[PDB]
């Protein structure tokens, strides 16, 4: 399958 994710930190 696939599969996709986004993760962006902040401060």
């Amino acid at each position: 399958y696939t599969i996709a994710a986004l993760l962006s930190p902040y401060s």
